[PDB]
């Protein structure tokens, strides 16, 4: 994760739930990713 304790989740976090926000933030980021590449063009 990008602002957990260590690894997956923080030091007040939620590790009891099964969505999982490792899990979900991989779809998120997936998402993102190609948000920028099919749509390569910044601003010029």
């Amino acid at each position: 994760g990008p602002g957990s304790e260590d690894d997956d989740i923080d030091l007040f976090g939620s590790d009891n739930e099964e969505e999982d926000k490792e899990a979900a933030q991989l779809r998120e980021e997936r998402l993102r990713q190609y948000a920028e590449k099919k749509a390569k063009k910044p601003a010029l």
